[PDB]
């Protein structure tokens, strides 16, 4: 909408106060004009018709319980935009400052979030498996990263290419969580998963097997559930990424860690310069090796560590 840029204040899903960029035109709308061609947050009103209505508020204060998922979807989309722009020189998901749109309060009891080809969508959860999923910064960045993937490598959402697609979203979701630097970890979704159980998460990158996901190619899932295991076999790539950054010895193979920033540079370059819609795990290894060679040189520790990490998870 046309209006003037304003700054509201509200509380997110976890009860924390934050400022949010809004737009005033009769109402105050969740429309942040400070980033690209805007970040826009919509109310789906417990229905499944998208996007719903651009979020309107009478007083620019967003402290109601119903407001909390919108505050966080809007704010964390801004953090994710900032990460891509400041760290990777990428302007929104398409590289051309496309408007970023999210809807919250999608459906009833909906235990998921997704990119639908055009926008982000967040359930409220059922209060048992999830609370409203935009409360997780890694979740928000996971969803926006699907849009980045779709505009770049275009990884098809099935089998190995789909597991790479998933791992890319978990990797950058985690790197955005570290960028914001509030309780960062290598776990996925811990801030919104299972409110009655402490210390768990939906997936772990440091130890995928903790939640039944493979940590070695020999343990890959080859059935048809979950689009051929896209959220399962992602554990193999997530583990490799964790090892590249943090190091470790895994199935007897030692990896020298090179840190998060270099991990992000290598995988961003792989995603945007080398991967294709049909890339498999072996082709990802090659893309990561070439990316690290471009950035750091063929004789670098960074290249050697990429090779070590893929060896450790059984990907040649
Ligand atoms: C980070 C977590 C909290 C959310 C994440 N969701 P996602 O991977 O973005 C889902 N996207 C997807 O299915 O895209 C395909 C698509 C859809 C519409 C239009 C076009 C294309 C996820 O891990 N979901 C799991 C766990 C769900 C909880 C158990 C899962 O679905 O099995
Ligand atoms: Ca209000
Ligand atoms: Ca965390
Ligand atoms: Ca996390
Ligand atoms: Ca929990
Ligand atoms: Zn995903």
């Amino acid at each position: 909408i046309t209006g003037t840029s304003t700054v509201g204040v509200g509380r997110g899903v976890l009860g924390d106060q934050k400022n949010i960029n809004t737009t005033y035109s009769t109402y105050y709308y969740l429309q942040d004009n400070t980033r690209g061609n805007g970040i826009f947050t919509y109310d789906a009103k417990y229905r499944t018709t998208l996007p719903g209505s651009l979020w309107a508020d009478a007083d620019n204060q967003f402290f109601a319980s119903y407001d909390a998922p919108a505050v966080d979807a809007h704010y964390y989309a801004g953090v994710t935009y900032d990460y891509y722009k400041n760290v990777h020189n990428r302007l929104s998901y398409d590289g051309n400052n496309a408007a970023i749109r999210s809807s919250v309060h999608y459906s009833q009891g909906y235990n998921n979030a997704f990119w639908n080809g055009s926008q982000m969508v967040y359930g409220d959860g059922d209060g048992q498996t999830f609370i409203p999923l935009s409360g997780g910064i890694d979740v928000v960045a996971h969803e926006l990263t699907h849009a980045v993937t779709d505009y770049t490598a275009g990884l098809i959402y099935q089998n190995e290419s789909g597991a790479i697609n998933e791992a890319i979203s978990d990797i950058f979701g985690t790197l955005v969580e570290f960028y914001a630097n509030k309780n960062p970890d290598w776990e996925i979704g811990e801030d919104v998963y299972t409110p009655g159980i402490s210390g768990d998460s939906l997936r772990s990158m440091s130890d995928p097997a903790k939640y039944g996901d493979p940590d070695h190619y020999s343990k890959r899932y080859t059935g048809t559930q979950d689009n051929g295991g896209v959220h399962i076999n992602s554990g193999i790539i997530n583990k490799a990424a964790y090892l590249i950054s943090q190091g470790g010895t895994h199935y007897g193979v030692s990896v020298v860690g090179i840190g998060r920033d270099k991990l992000g540079k290598i995988f961003y370059r792989a995603l945007t310069q080398y991967l294709t819609p049909t890339s498999n795990f072996s082709q990802l290894r090659a893309a990561a090796v070439q990316s690290a060679t471009d950035l750091y040189g063929s004789t670098s520790q960074e290249v050697a560590s990429v090779k070590q990490a893929f060896d450790a998870v059984g990907v040649k």
